[PDB]
């Protein structure tokens, strides 16, 4: 029985929303994403593991009003696009990177509705920023800036602790990834991960640290 999808409040119009999986061998695991309001409508930062969890996510907002404007998923793997398919059903705009849709698509997953490339791309002008940093975590890890606030989610990218999951791991790019990362947002006032507790702008440093650790012993 798996601990109930949580959402509250992180600062003026930004929510954290959590949601749990088991996965071997590391026991029930928490997964963070983010919920932005732009006025009357909301968006979806990374998405829950399931159809469900997306929906009780989505109807949360909808029920206070909220119109459900478009989910971004941060990488290809469960913990960010779990609720595609579900999004998509419902007619609700998705989006993923052009490298995130190419993972999925090749891995046998229903793809994001819209997709993006380069370096910076506004999702909302001024509000949600999605930038690239390279290879990481994942060949396809973007971040989510929300310049209004200086809050960034960086998703599985942000590794302060450790490195996690090296299975789709790029650990020869991540270094440069990380350090060009640090260099962009030091100004993050909240750095959101994935998987541990929100920090402040040393969560970046922190991971810098751990991708360059991680490079050496290998
Ligand atoms: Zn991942
Ligand atoms: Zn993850």
């Amino acid at each position: 029985s798996l601990p109930d999808l949580k959402i509250e409040k992180l600062d003026e119009g930004v929510y954290v929303h959590t949601s749990f999986e088991e996965v071997n061998g590391w026991g029930v695991v928490p997964k963070h994403g983010l919920v932005v309001l732009v006025n009357a409508e909301a968006y979806l930062i990374d998405t829950p593991f399931t159809a469900k969890d997306t929906e009780k996510l989505v109807t949360w907002f909808v029920e206070r009003g909220y119109k459900i404007k478009g989910s971004i998923s941060s990488h290809f793997h469960s913990d960010s696009t779990g609720g595609i398919e579900w999004l998509n059903s419902r007619s609700i705009p998705t989006y993923a990177s052009e490298l995130t849709n190419e993972l999925l698509k090749k891995d046998g997953k229903v793809q994001a509705t819209n997709s993006f490339s380069g370096v910076n791309y506004w999702l909302v002008k001024n509000k949600i920023e999605v930038f690239y940093p390279g290879p990481g975590h994942t060949p396809d890890n973007v971040v989510v800036w929300l310049p209004e606030r200086k809050i960034l989610f960086g998703g599985c990218f942000i590794k302060p602790y450790g490195l996690g999951n090296l299975g789709d791991a790029n650990i020869e790019a991540w270094p440069k990834s990380a350090k060009l990362l640090k260099s962009k947002y030091g100004k993050a006032k909240l750095v959101v991960p994935s998987h541990s507790e929100v920090g402040d702008a040393s969560l970046l440093k922190l991971t810098l640290e751990q991708a360059v650790k991680g490079l050496n012993e290998s």
